[PDB]
């Protein structure tokens, strides 16, 4: 049958992936898959801080000196990527006919009901902001679950941590609107000036270098994660980044330890523009032992609107995880 990993150059990843139905899905394996990607601003990108300590600008140190560049912080990357997976899940849902819908209701939603989950309407939906605690975006990117989500969690707080960890994504050039009139206030303090980066306008064409580590994923979870990234376009919501981007996956590598970081890659490419960066990066990734990814092939090999395509296996994988999670909670709570 169909083998999307083989269609992409990605067959050698298999030994490193988890299998749906594995009794030990909750137990971690001591390896990771690095994914390196590019984010390019189509129009202007607007960056906004969200609370004390959040940043839009950061320093790249490199051979010729130091430059402060725009940066997309990890929790913004999380927010937009998970919001995209969620939208793809909604479109999958809306692609179902009566036959495939009953599959979802009976084989997925029903199974979730049996497992104690409360958000089990036959009309499926989840948010990014309640959450069901069993859908692919919840299980992959994480959630804080309580008795509100699952009737078996009385007196318990159950945390799912993300299995997709983002580096910050770093711009290679300081291409921002010169702006002196941002203003922030709190009580009797106010702040303005050129160096206030509460809001940043990143110029069209700016490229950011990104990296993520993907751990303990199954095949469809991995592919759907790559695909959610690759299909990012309109960014918004409440995540502090707003505008249109194009994202390209450049390469993956499995290993016990990471071979690179977004920061180092960007620093290597300080001052350089899109085409030069992409060229340099492709070479660097090859030297680092990365398997190239054909972003165009990725987009075509996955049809999230096919009722029996990858997103079916994604849902199977998610409910599998959720089952193992519930079992783990019951087996480790120590009675009661
Ligand atoms: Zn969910």
């Amino acid at each position: 049958k169909r083998d999307v990993l083989a269609e992409l150059g990605l067959g050698d990843l298999r030994p490193y992936l988890r299998s749906i139905g594995d009794k030990d899905r909750i137990f971690p394996k001591a390896h990771r898959i690095e994914v390196v990607f590019l984010v390019r601003a189509a129009n202007y990108l607007l960056l906004r801080t969200e609370g004390a300590g959040t940043i839009n600008m950061t320093t790249l140190e490199y051979s010729g000196g130091a430059m402060e560049v725009p940066v997309i912080q990890p929790q913004k990357l999380m927010a937009v990527t998970r919001r995209q997976m969620l939208q793809l899940l909604r479109e999958y849902r809306d692609s179902l006919d009566e036959v495939s819908k009953r599959w979802l209701v009976q084989e997925v939603i029903g199974k979730a009901k049996d497992l104690g989950f409360k958000k089990v309407s036959e009309e499926w939906n989840c948010t990014i902001q309640g959450m069901d605690g069993f859908c692919p975006h919840c299980t992959i990117f994480g959630a804080a679950l309580t008795e509100q989500h699952n009737e078996k969690f009385g007196g318990l707080s159950i945390g799912i941590k993300t299995r997709v960890r983002f580096d910050p994504a770093f711009a290679t050039q300081r291409r921002i609107t010169p702006e002196t009139h941002n203003k922030v206030t709190e009580g009797h303090l106010s702040m303005t000036g050129q160096a206030l980066f509460s809001e940043v306008h990143v110029e069209p064409g700016t490229v950011f270098i990104g990296r993520a580590e993907l751990v303990d994923l199954t095949e469809p979870e991995l592919v759907a994660t790559l695909y959610s990234l690759a299909t990012l376009r309109e960014l918004g919501g409440r995540s502090g980044i707003y505008g249109t981007v194009r994202v390209e996956i450049l390469g993956v590598k499995a290993g016990k330890y990471a071979s690179t970081t977004a920061y180092d890659l960007a620093a290597e490419n300080a001052g350089k523009g899109y085409e030069e960066v992409k060229k340099n990066l492709k070479e660097r990734l090859e030297k680092l032992g990365f398997t190239p990814v054909d972003n165009s092939k990725l987009l075509a090999a996955v049809d999230h609107k096919d009722p029996n395509g990858l997103f079916k296996d994604l849902w199977r994988s998610s409910i599998d995880f959720a089952e193992k999670m519930v079992k783990w909670v019951e087996e480790l709570k120590g009675g009661g």
